[PDB]
């Protein structure tokens, strides 16, 4: 029953969320401890 793209489109859409969070915490991990050493060092 479902025959337009659209459908797909909004599927594939909702498939993944949409979110920042992953970039946020990549670059918190390679931040803060990166600043913590320096800090140390």
């Amino acid at each position: 029953t479902p025959r337009h793209p659209l459908f797909e489109a909004i599927d594939q859409l909702l498939a993944e969320p949409l979110s920042i969070r992953d970039l946020v915490i990549t670059r918190a991990l390679a931040e803060i401890r990166e600043t913590v050493a320096r800090e140390k060092r």
